[PDB]
């Protein structure tokens, strides 16, 4: 079976952690423990072949460009009440852009924490640059569920088409 690299990159307390464990466990972590780094395994079936996903769930916070040059696919994780996280997002890919050496590397931009009320990144602000990087725009909610496959199966098209 083809196995996928997938990377979950973005700023302190997006919900990088909450949506790995939600697709990996189906729960969802109420408490804030930040993350130093964990890799999780699950075998999926995405357009009925099977597939198995190594998804590395990595630090908010130089130590980056090791698992920039592995990774296959990046979740470029904002979230939507957290201007400064959305904004970051131009770092990462610059970042990645730079180790990979390449302008087309795959990625889905993603706009977590979309239960919450009063957000303070519009939609159409995230559409706007995920069009600018050529790469599709989720929103997602590690609480309730909504989107999270959706964003990490896409990911995983995205790089099986690359
Ligand atoms: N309302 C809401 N809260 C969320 C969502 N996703 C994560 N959170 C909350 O945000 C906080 C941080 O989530 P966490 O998954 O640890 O974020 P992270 O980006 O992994 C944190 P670090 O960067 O330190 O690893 C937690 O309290 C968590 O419950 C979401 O979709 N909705
Ligand atoms: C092999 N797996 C059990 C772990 C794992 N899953 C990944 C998914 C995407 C990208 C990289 C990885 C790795 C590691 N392989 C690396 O090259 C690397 C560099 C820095 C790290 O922190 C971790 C890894
Ligand atoms: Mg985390
Ligand atoms: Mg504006």
């Amino acid at each position: 079976m083809t196995e996928y690299k997938l990377v979950v990159v973005g700023a302190d307390g997006v919900g990088k952690s909450a949506l790995t464990i939600q697709l990996i466990q189906n729960h969802f972590v109420d408490e804030y423990d930040p993350t130093i780094e964990d890799s999780y395994r699950k075998q999926v079936v995405i357009d009925g072949e099977t597939c198995l996903l190594d998804i590395l769930d990595t630090a908010g916070q130089a130590m980056r460009d090791q698992y920039m040059r592995t990774g296959e696919g990046f979740l470029c994780v904002f979230a939507i009440n957290n201007t400064k996280s959305f904004e970051d997002i131009h770092q990462y890919r610059e970042q990645i852009k730079r180790v990979k050496d390449s302008d087309d590397v795959p990625m889905v931009l993603v706009g977590n924490k979309c239960d919450l009320a009063a957000r303070t990144v519009e939609s159409r602000q995230a559409q706007d640059l995920a069009r600018s990087y050529g790469i599709p725009y989720i929103e997602t909610s590690a609480k309730t569920r909504q989107g999270v496959e959706d964003a990490f199966y896409t990911l995983v098209r995205e790089i099986r088409q690359h």
